[PDB]
């Protein structure tokens, strides 16, 4: 049947549905099933909907609304026909946490921060992962969302990626590393991606890279995906840790070379990363440009360590004091409008790289701070950095 709220009805639900309003706008509806039944048996009072690019800009958030006598929670909104991003739900028993119907942008960041720990991905949406803000999210793409190269038609890789556990002597820890290759022999470029777990497992990047290599938008290459181990490790290791890049160069890459040989030429060697991974990528090129020729930094966390509009980043001023220099790196530098604290931090950096201005691809995308946008960027950036190889 299709009795609202019946089991057969829930089975036909597979995430948010949407009906077009007009050329530019869509009405999007979201559902959540309460694993406790109707308002009588349940103990939840609010279900908040948090949408990555959007919800944190508004001004006063809406809860979902229960259909009386069912386990059904509903919520509706509008998005632009080309929007893509991620959302989550926050079912909660607490109801004070947006009690006062104003509020102010300080009472907000407060309240959301309080709540996001309890955030869940949409359990019916077939595509979910750990978000950029460290809370679980689901996918949402409007039908005119800009094409993202490769993602449109994955192709099964010929040789699957090999996971090894790299036991670093210097960093005194162990992590996974995936070594993935995209063609046989001939002098393939190396690309190292940070947050490998994510790109190996949450959004497995293999059939995408393959698709693009078949369509020769990317050269046969060797990809090294490096497990950030977890949040605290990531936050110590990724942003401007020298030991980190020492260990990879000294312990990791020599191994990789023996496993799947790759070119020695910094100019085709890539370091890719998002947020802290972007910041790390840049930092790596800066200090070891002989090993790392190309940088792909998406939404790089350049403020670091001063969160907000406080003080310029420790990398920005290590440059400002004309100290480390960006001599001879080609680099992709991207951030999204809808992200917008990070954006500021990024144009700050762009200026402070007045010298290299010429060999820097600089893009401002429709993205928030979000894996779902990043994935397209990631592909693109890789294409752009490897332009030179089709001379």
């Amino acid at each position: 049947a299709l009795k609202v709220g019946s089991e057969s009805w829930w089975q036909s639900k597979h995430g948010p549905e949407w009906q077009r309003l007009n050329d530019e706008m869509f009405e999007v509806t979201f559902w959540w099933r309460d694993p406790q039944g109707s308002e009588e048996y349940s103990t939840i009072k609010r279900v908040w909907v948090y949408i990555t690019g959007v919800t944190d800009h508004h001004q006063q958030p809406q809860s979902m609304q229960r259909i009386a006598g069912t386990d059904v929670w509903q919520w509706t909104t509008q998005l632009n026909a080309n929007w893509r991003g991620s959302y989550c739900f926050i079912p909660t028993e607490r109801d004070d946490i947006f009690s006062a119907p104003s509020p102010d942008r300080l009472e907000l960041r407060e309240g959301w921060r309080k709540l996001l720990p309890q955030a869940i991905a949409d359990p019916l949406n077939p595509q979910s992962w750990k978000g950029g803000l460290g809370h679980a999210v689901s996918a949402l793409e409007m039908p005119q969302a800009p094409l993202q190269p490769g993602w449109d038609c994955p192709q099964a890789p010929e040789i699957p990626a090999k996971e090894i556990i790299w036991k670093s002597e210097r960093l005194k820890n162990s992590r996974r590393v995936w070594i993935f290759t995209t063609g046989d022999v001939t002098e393939r470029p190396l690309a190292v991606l940070l947050d490998g777990e994510f790109w190996a497992q949450s959004m497995p990047v293999w059939p995408v890279l393959t698709s693009l290599t078949h369509r020769q938008q990317l050269p046969p290459a060797v990809y090294v995906l490096i497990d950030a181990i977890d949040t605290t490790h990531r936050a110590h290791e990724l942003p401007c840790n020298a030991d980190f890049w020492l260990a990879v160069q000294q312990e990791l890459l020599p191994l990789v070379k023996v496993i799947a040989p790759f070119s020695d030429r910094a100019d085709r060697t890539v370091v890719a990363g998002q947020s802290f991974g972007g910041l790390s990528a840049l930092y790596a090129g800066l200090h070891w440009p002989e090993r790392f020729g190309c940088v792909l930094s998406q939404s790089g966390s350049y403020w670091w360590p001063h969160r907000g509009g406080q003080q310029e980043g420790v990398l920005l001023e290590k440059l400002k004091a004309g100290e480390v220099s960006a001599e001879g790196l080609r680099i992709v530098l991207e951030a999204g409008i809808r992200e917008p604290m990070i954006m500021r931090a990024n144009q700050a950096l762009y200026a402070q790289l007045h010298p290299i201005k010429e060999s820097i691809f600089w893009r401002q995308v429709d993205g928030g701070h979000d894996a779902l946008c990043w994935r397209g960027g990631l592909m693109q950036g890789l294409i752009d950095l490897w332009q030179p190889l089709f001379h």
